[PDB]
């Protein structure tokens, strides 16, 4: 994925990415954040106040001090009406909007900040600090960023060599799996853990999988993500994965189903100052 490049031109920034090239002020004071991993990175900074909008249909548990923003809708369901109300100086978008980026650009200069499934950190930091140059805030999120790498240097020296893990969604009743380069590669890639299986071809949801796979493979970690919190379902993860296959694995014998924070994982997708921090450290707590 092509990286966001900055020039500064005094009152603002030349900025090109993966979609386009905007002109963006400096110091823009009315931002509608439309990835929650973003949203996070303007509260780690400081930049409460420069919101103006939030997608709050999806507004984690964790970002309840955003509560009071005006809300612009969901994800997929973006409200453009919402957006155009609030009169944004900057739009910033991810993966889930890419498909109306001429829209958004009509309302506000429009920033993407796609996550790179084949190279996560490289991709986080370049979002991170792309944001905080906006508000001469480098020296800040450098800190947060190494406090980040510390911490997954600290994370990989517990992890067992010996071990492998398996990545999978839940849906309806339904199972998929991911393994590295995907949506949740960090796991396998970023923190060093095992992949039970190499060579699950990537797929933004992951691709179909039944429970006699899942004993075949018989991982030693289950990382559980369910997507059925994120989109209003009745069904839940710990139904599906509760059958005498499943349990049979080492992972359900050892106690190490885990079932990790879709508003983290699914929604947040680790874009961000605090969700990524949060995320390394539930996995660490996990597998330690
Ligand atoms: O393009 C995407 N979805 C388009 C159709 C939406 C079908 N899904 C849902 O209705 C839904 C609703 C809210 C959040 C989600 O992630 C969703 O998939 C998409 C892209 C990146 C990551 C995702 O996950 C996605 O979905
Ligand atoms: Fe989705």
């Amino acid at each position: 994925m092509l990286p966001i490049s900055m020039s500064d031109e005094g009152d603002s920034f030349l900025v090109k990415d993966s979609l386009g090239e905007n002109k963006i002020p400096k110091n823009p004071s009315k931002v509608v954040i439309l990835d929650l991993g973003i949203l996070d990175t303007f509260d780690a900074l400081k930049l409460n106040d420069k919101v103006v909008g939030v997608p709050a249909k999806n507004l984690p548990k964790y970002l309840q001090q955003f509560k009071n923003k005006p809300s612009v809708g969901g994800v997929q369901q973006v409200d453009f009406e919402a957006i155009n109300a609030l009169k944004p100086d900057l739009i910033i978008i991810s993966g889930r909007q890419s498909k109306f980026y001429d829209k958004l650009k009509e309302i506000a200069p429009t920033l993407f900040v796609g996550l790179d499934n084949a190279n996560f950190l490289s991709s986080f930091e370049n979002n991170v600090l792309s944001v905080a140059k906006l508000y001469g805030l480098e020296k800040e999120a450098l800190e947060k960023i190494s406090d980040i790498k510390n911490e997954i240097e600290k994370a990989k020296s517990i992890v067992d060599e010996d071990k492998k893990a398996l990545i999978i969604l839940t849906n309806s009743n339904k199972i998929s799996a991911f393994g590295p380069q995907s949506r949740f590669g960090i796991i396998h890639d970023v923190l060093g853990i095992n992949a039970v299986d190499e060579n699950i071809k990537v797929g933004t949801h992951g691709k179909s999988i039944n429970s006699e796979f899942i004993l075949e493979k018989n991982p030693d970690y289950i990382f559980v993500v369910d997507r059925n919190v994120i989109l209003g379902n009745k069904e839940r993860a710990q139904g599906i994965l509760d059958n005498a296959l499943v349990a049979k694995t080492k992972a359900a014998q050892n106690k190490k189903i885990i079932y990790l924070d879709p508003e983290y994982w699914y929604l947040a997708s680790g874009n961000g100052l605090e969700s990524l921090k949060t995320m390394i450290l539930e996995i660490k707590n996990a597998v330690k």
